[PDB]
């Protein structure tokens, strides 16, 4: 039986393909996931059908610490897999299985290029520059969590004034950076992306933390391990190396 | 309970303490590996017992697929944790299981400052400087298994003459590079705490894969997904930043 695949649209993870009339079922979507699924499908032999989350999140708890999102997808067990950006975290690992991580990354900063400053401190250190995150994304959880001095400084200023300094999606994150005096704390793998598309906009310092994106699986699936072991094999092989560059590639930024 | 870790000696991870007098039991070792090992501890509840493991190898199959070193002992349930730098791989995890990562690395090249070569590509054009790794060891099989046409090449060169550019273990291939006119094809973080504390000697180009060391368990352990879940809160809090910090950092290079 075919599984069903629970994913969210996130450039170049998971996009609408472009077409001359309407699509329907996996056809409607390209992006370096759905050629991850196609590996991944090819090794371990399923069928599946790719569903967007009815609720459009990632998967966050509310008050009464239940769960939405992917996340929640997998734990009612409405989705065998969810193949998305979805970050490895404390959190959610105690609520669903992931494999071990595709791909690599951590929270940087993506701001105007030109610019004296050079790292979270920099930041932390100041009130003219704004700089936030996606409200309720791992990256604000980091910040929200932290006991590092710096973090929580850049906690109170981002929570502060009924969390202005937040926004929604990455997309406003990105526009409010090009257009006001705003630096947006991002995952590193998103800021690549972006700045080999604007070209005004780089990343600040290095990377403020290290962790990988997985495949979600609800607790005790049969799928969690093999599909570990599948990504073991694209790694060695190069392959999740040439799905990224395929994917992430601009050619018109210096 | 207390728990069997198996693990090696391997500076930084596993290293001898300096005393006056013999020294016994867990007593004898001290390092990054002892130190995450007393988190996990603390967080998991449980005792632990610290034994060598006693061919003194990490863990790779012979021609009639049979395995030693570490990740023979936990197949045959001799140890509960192997607690090292051992490199999650495909071939281990079709036998072992393995927590998630606690530290992320690649593999790249060792070699002397100041030369013009900038690249795996750059070794693998040429006969004249020799390149090779620690014989049986993941990189080795990285090269081994590779179908990357640059990577064949280096395979192909590595493996002549009775494999004679390569090592036994790092320490001799640290000492190759220092003397004569040899690069060492190694584990990135290795690499990181080698040039702390060798001036003249430098990564070259960057890393050519991704992979992670992970905690390793028999098959069917309920001690990996705690550890896993472990190894996440130690991420997010920054302690697995401040324990490599700790045991890497070096006395400064002029
Ligand atoms: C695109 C966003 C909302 C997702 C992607 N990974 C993070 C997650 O899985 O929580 C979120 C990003 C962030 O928090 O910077
Ligand atoms: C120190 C050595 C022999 C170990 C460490 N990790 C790799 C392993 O787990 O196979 C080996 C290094 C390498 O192959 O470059
Ligand atoms: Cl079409
Ligand atoms: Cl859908
Ligand atoms: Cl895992
Ligand atoms: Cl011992
Ligand atoms: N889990
Ligand atoms: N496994």
């Amino acid at each position: 039986r075919t599984l069903i695949v629970t994913t969210i649209l996130e450039e170049p993870y998971v996009m609408y393909r472009k077409s001359d009339k309407p699509l329907y079922g996996n056809d409607r979507f390209e992006g370096y996931c759905l050629d991850l699924l196609k590996e991944l499908s090819n090794i371990l032999g399923f069928l599946y059908d790719v569903k967007l989350v009815p609720d459009g999140k990632y998967g966050a708890q509310n008050d009464k610490g239940e769960w939405n999102g992917m996340v929640k997808e997998l734990i009612d067990h409405r989705a065998d897999l969810a193949v998305a950006p979805l970050t490895i975290t404390y959190v959610r690992e105690k609520v669903i299985d992931f494999s071990k991580p595709f791909m690599t990354l951590g929270i940087s900063i993506l701001y105007r290029k030109g610019t004296p400053i050079d790292s979270a401190d920099d930041l932390a250190k100041q009130t003219k520059i704004e700089y936030g995150a996606v409200r309720d994304g791992s990256t604000m959880t980091f910040f929200k969590k932290s006991k590092i001095s710096t973090y929580e400084k850049m906690w109170a200023f981002m929570s502060s004034r009924q969390q202005s300094a937040l926004v929604k999606n990455s997309d406003e994150g990105i526009q409010r950076v090009l257009t006001t005096d705003y630096a947006l704390l991002m995952e590193s793998t998103s800021i690549e992306y972006v700045t080999q598309r604007n070209c005004n906009l780089t990343q600040i310092g290095g990377l403020i933390d290290s962790k990988g994106y997985g495949v979600g699986t609800p607790i005790g699936s049969p799928y969690r391990d093999k599909i570990t072991i599948a990504i073991l094999q694209l790694q060695e092989e190069g392959k999740l190396h040439m799905m990224k560059e395929k994917w992430w590639r601009g050619n018109g930024c210096p």
